[PDB]
Order: C-alpha cells, then sequence, then structure tokens
C-alpha cells in the first residue's frame, strides 16, 4: 500500500525570489477583479433563489473562459431544512481531476436569507462575495502558470452552497453544502480505481476563506497541524511588505498575527476537519463589524486590504504548487 497520502506531511514550498514576488504583485488587478468578478456577485443569492442560479452561472462562466484545463462539477443534492426539503448545488472546479493530491481553496457562495427590510437587501459582500471573487481573480491571475499543470499535486476550488442557516445557526440548519460534500468525498475512492484511499486523503490542505473584505482583519493560527503553513503566510506577508509590494500596510497592523485561538469557529471546514483534513482557516477574529447586517455591502469593503490579501494568497499557492 503506497504511502502517498503521507506526502502532504513533508511537502515543502518552492519559495519565490524577489523578482518573482514583484511579478505576482503586478499580475493581479484589484480593479479588474472588482468589476468583472465581484460586482456580478453582489446580489441576493440564498439557496434555491434566482440569485443563487445567477451566481453559479457567473462563477462557472468566469472559470470556463480561462486557458487552464479546469474541470467543473456541480454537486446537487437535497437536504431537510426548517422550510422543508430543498435543493443545493456546490461548485467544484478542479485542475487534473485524477491527480492524487490537491491543494484546495474554498469559500461559500450563498448569502444568508433575510427578508427585505426597509428596501434594503442583504448581499454579504465580505460574507462571502469577496472571498469568491478572490478565488476567481486567483484563477485568472495565475492562469498562464496553472496551464503548465495540464509531485502528483494540483489545484482545486470549491464554492459551497448553503453555508448559512435559513433561520438562526444550529447543528441541523447550517453547513448544508460542506456536510454533504465532505461525506461524499470521504466515500469516493481516489484516485479512480483505488482500493482504500478516498478523495479526502487526497486533500493536502483546505484553505477556507470567509468574512474577508473589512479593514484590519487579524487571522489567528487555529490548528497545530497547519501551523507551518500559517507561518508561510506570515513570511509571505512580511516579505511582500518589505519589498514595498503591499498598499497602506504596516507590520504592527499585519493580518497574520502570532496567536492561537482556544475555541472553535463553526464554518464549512468543520465537516472536513472532523474527518481528518488539515485546514488553514482564513476567517478573521473578531468578525467584520458589519457581519450579518445590511451594511455588509460594497461601500464598506476595504479595497487595498483585499488587494494585499490577493497578492499573499497568490504567492502562497504558487509556492505550494512549485509554480
Ligand atoms: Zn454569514
Amino acid at each position: 500500500a503506497s504511502a502517498w497520502p503521507e506526502e502532504k506531511n513533508y511537502h515543502q514550498p518552492a519559495i519565490l525570489n524577489s523578482s518573482a514576488l514583484r511579478q505576482i504583485a503586478e499580475g493581479t488587478s484589484i480593479s479588474e477583479m472588482w468589476q468583472n468578478d465581484l460586482q456580478p456577485l453582489l446580489i441576493e443569492r440564498y439557496p434555491g433563489s434566482p440569485g443563487s442560479y445567477a451566481a453559479r452561472q457567473h462563477i462557472m462562466q468566469r472559470i470556463q473562459r480561462l486557458q487552464a484545463d479546469w474541470v467543473l462539477e456541480i454537486d446537487t443534492f437535497l437536504s431537510q431544512t426548517p422550510y422543508g426539503y430543498r435543493s443545493f448545488s456546490n461548485i467544484i472546479s478542479t485542475l487534473n481531476p485524477t491527480a492524487k493530491r490537491h491543494l484546495v481553496l474554498a469559500c461559500h457562495y450563498d448569502s444568508k436569507y433575510f427578508s427585505h427590510w426597509n428596501n434594503r437587501v442583504f448581499v454579504g459582500a465580505t460574507d462571502s462575495a469577496v472571498p469568491c471573487a478572490m478565488m476567481l481573480e486567483l484563477a485568472r491571475a495565475l492562469d498562464k502558470k496553472l496551464l503548465s499543470l495540464k509531485p502528483d499535486l494540483s489545484l482545486q476550488l470549491i464554492f459551497f452552497d448553503g453555508l448559512e442557516a435559513f433561520l438562526h445557526w444550529s447543528p441541523q440548519d447550517s453547513l448544508y453544502g460542506s456536510r454533504h460534500l465532505a461525506a461524499k468525498m470521504a466515500s469516493t475512492p481516489h484516485p479512480p480505481g483505488a482500493r482504500g484511499t478516498s478523495q479526502l486523503h487526497g486533500m493536502d490542505l483546505l484553505v477556507l476563506l470567509d468574512l474577508i473584505g473589512a479593514p484590519n482583519p487579524t487571522f489567528p493560527n487555529f490548528f497545530p497541524n497547519s501551523a507551518r503553513w500559517f507561518e508561510r503566510l506570515q513570511a509571505i506577508e512580511h516579505e511582500l511588505h518589505e519589498l514595498g509590494l503591499l498598499k497602506d500596510h504596516s507590520l504592527e497592523g499585519r493580518y497574520f498575527q502570532n496567536y492561537s485561538y482556544g475555541g472553535v469557529i463553526q464554518d464549512d471546514h468543520i465537516p472536513f476537519l472532523r474527518r481528518g483534513v488539515p485546514v488553514l482557516h482564513l476567517i478573521p477574529s473578531p468578525f467584520p463589524e458589519v457581519w450579518h447586517t445590511m451594511d455588509d455591502n460594497e461601500e464598506n469593503l476595504d479595497e487595498s486590504t483585499i488587494d494585499n490579501l490577493n497578492k499573499i494568497l497568490q504567492v502562497f499557492v504558487l509556492e505550494y504548487l512549485h509554480l
């Protein structure tokens, strides 16, 4: 029995030099992302709604136009909810489907259901339209480098449906898409034809982006088994800063701070985490002040912060994949 599922434990990044770091910083466009990937998502899109369908089409369209050989799959399922049985659709975008290992980036694309109030509509800009757009921008910015993937390791993007509770958060009313996908992936042999390893053994690391877009986020180092990757984010943020490649940024106000978090934050990584998948949870603590209010909109997004995080994440991925 091959020990390939243990490779993630020893995987090391291929660190980019200064010139490559400048190249990545210049290759991403916050204004392009804003207009082409983010604004079309700033709409009401709770599960089963017309907005959900439109968001899903937008995400797929933006990935399909890229040169890299992305394979798109829509994982549609039924679940009981406080409003009865409903349909949900997770979006999975994968390079090299039969590749044994994948670094996974994820976020949820649904928005919490709220009835309109005083003509205001909830669109969850940081929760999680921005993370969705950051993943789309990453696919676009690194497209040429990702095309060269067409170490049996590649990249996968997951956009979960139904992260939000239809009412208030509870064990049975929340995490619909991830509870479903995690169970499905855990019972799917991988690579095809495998005897005893699942798609979950193939997940090197799950990088879950959530609640990003507000000013001054501080991401804690939640888990000891991914702490060495959290440190890479810190190193990348530090070098991009020292090279003058970040905007309105200081080390005192750095995003990746040295600090554990006792508790546990319920989010889409939970069903994966509890089945042994290593997770790097990029959710800030505390949550954005506009969390779950009509003010979680475009107007309250911090543009240079998102731009800085796009550069950091893009360098993290290139270094992880050795690209
Ligand atoms: Zn939320």
